């Protein structure tokens, strides 16, 4: 069976911040810490007061000198496992269900007779960064894969949920095609955002408290604005019409062509700096190169465009399309695409009521995972 690395998406893996902070924004946050906890996840730093603490921490600095984030004053964030695989299985290292990502898929692939660390492993990144921030993890996702390839005697495939899909299409672009012949045997694409994603206009506007329904939508909105990842997932033009109004108020449409002046009117200049800094990173029709499953969720509704009665300081009504409840269908037909623009195998494969995240632990997706892996 071949080598395995798992890319996962947006708040996909652990992360863990150390702290030597000159002030805090409540006395009950902590300003120094001796070693590194669990800043991503931990539902204890997520209630009502403790999360300003926990904003102020996981928030990005946008720098518009070096055109680059940076951590708050005395804060520093890592990457556990990278290698590994205990960070993205499971986000909470309590273990609680709640954090429960790539566990079921890893406990399968070990059922198969995976080893983890090994034939397996886990390439976690900052998913608050886009791709421009992230070098030094690509290097070390070349140098993982290269040294798999040389122990386990073969090329490797990549698994990637969600975001971690334009992550592993920005590398797969970026290599030349004689390396990733050698080295790569095939990309299983899982709930892949291709074109971005309705849902981040309604994140950037008015925030979304979804998965956190104590916290107001206004206060997670510091954080989920500062996260470049955010910027990276508005629609882009090669999936969406550039006439498709996405966020309509009483007085204004924004479409994708409209970027700068939505970044205007919710008063958050920064997020345009940011989307000019990162819409140029993956080549929009350029394809990966490589053997590519292409798996989306179908018959969930998805979240399309959003009416605002009041902009940008309260909840939208929400228009839904097809997709798996995060991933707009329309996403799939890059997959589409790029079947004429590659000699290597775009097979798609639509999985019809699997929402976005129960797909990862689900019986079909793992069959297909185990059909590509172990052969017929
Ligand atoms: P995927 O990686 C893609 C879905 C993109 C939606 C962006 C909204 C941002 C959420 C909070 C922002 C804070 C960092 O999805 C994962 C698996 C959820
Ligand atoms: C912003 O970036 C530049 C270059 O790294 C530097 O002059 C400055 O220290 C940074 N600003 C802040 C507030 O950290
Ligand atoms: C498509 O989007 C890119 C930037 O993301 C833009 O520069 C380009 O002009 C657009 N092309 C159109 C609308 O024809
Ligand atoms: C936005 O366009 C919609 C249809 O796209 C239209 O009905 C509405 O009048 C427009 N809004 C404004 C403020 O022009
Ligand atoms: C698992 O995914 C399949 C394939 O689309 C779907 O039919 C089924 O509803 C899913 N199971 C669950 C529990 O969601």
């Amino acid at each position: 069976h071949p080598p395995v690395v798992l890319v996962p998406g947006d708040l996909g893996n652990q992360l863990e911040a150390k702290l030597d902070k000159p002030t805090v924004v409540h006395y009950l946050c902590s300003k120094k810490t001796e070693s590194y906890f669990t800043i991503w996840l931990n539902l204890e730093l997520l209630l009502p007061v403790i999360i300003d603490c926990w904003i102020d921490n996981i928030r990005l600095v946008y720098n518009k000198t070096s055109r680059a984030t940076q951590f708050p004053d005395g804060v520093d964030v890592r990457v556990p496992g990278f290698g590994k695989t205990f960070s993205l299985e499971f986000l909470d290292p309590s273990k609680s269900s709640v954090g429960s990502y790539f566990h079921t898929m890893v406990e399968s692939l070990v059922g198969w007779g995976y080893t983890r660390g090994e034939d397996v492993r886990g390439a976690p990144y900052d998913w608050r960064r886009a791709p421009n921030e992230n070098g030094p993890y690509f290097l070390a996702l070349r140098e993982m894969i290269e040294e798999m390839y040389q122990l386990y005697g073969g090329p490797v495939v990549l698994v990637a949920h969600s975001m971690g899909n334009m992550y592993t299409l920005y590398f797969l672009q970026r290599q030349p095609q004689a390396w990733k012949d050698k080295y790569i045997r095939a990309f299983v694409s899982l709930g892949a955002p291709w074109g971005g994603v309705a849902k981040t206009l309604r994140v950037l506007a008015s925030g979304d408290n979804n998965r956190i329904p104590v916290i107001g939508p206004l206060k997670i909105r510091e954080q989920q604005r500062s996260a470049v990842s955010t910027s990276w997932l508005l629609p882009y033009n090669y999936t969406w019409s550039p006439e498709k109004v996405f966020v309509q108020t009483p007085t204004i449409n924004y479409t994708l062509r409209d970027y700068r002046k939505f970044f205007q009117d919710i008063g958050f200049e920064d997020g345009w700096l940011m989307r000019q800094d990162t819409e140029g990173l993956v080549e929009a029709t350029m394809p990966p190169g490589v053997q590519l499953h292409c798996l989306y969720g179908t018959g969930v509704p998805t979240p399309d465009s959003f009416y605002y009665e009041s902009f940008p300081d309260r909840d939208p009504k929400i228009c839904f399309g097809d997709g798996d409840g995060t991933v707009n269908l329309k996403s799939a037909l890059q997959c589409q695409a790029w079947q004429s623009r590659q000699e290597h195998q775009v097979l798609l494969q639509e999985l019809p009521g699997s929402e976005h995240i129960e797909m990862l632990a689900n019986a079909t997706t793992l069959a297909y995972l185990k059909r590509v892996l172990l052969g017929p």
